[PDB]
């Protein structure tokens, strides 16, 4: 149920289908960060993992 607010410094391309698509100054909602380099998270209406090296609190 935890949710932590970040902002994309970057625009960034999925990978693979796991990935997230998100564009730079979006907001980014992430509600797993277990793994240090990629998390779960949520940006409009989308949800998958996201490079942690990507984005900043907000």
């Amino acid at each position: 149920g935890q949710v932590k607010v970040f902002r994309a410094l970057y625009t960034f391309e999925p990978r693979t289908p796991d990935e997230l698509y998100f564009e730079e100054g979006d907001i980014i909602y992430i509600t797993d960060m277990s793994d240090t380099n990629w998390w779960k998270g949520t940006s409009k209406g989308r949800t998958g993992l996201i490079p942690s090296n990507y984005v900043a609190e907000q």
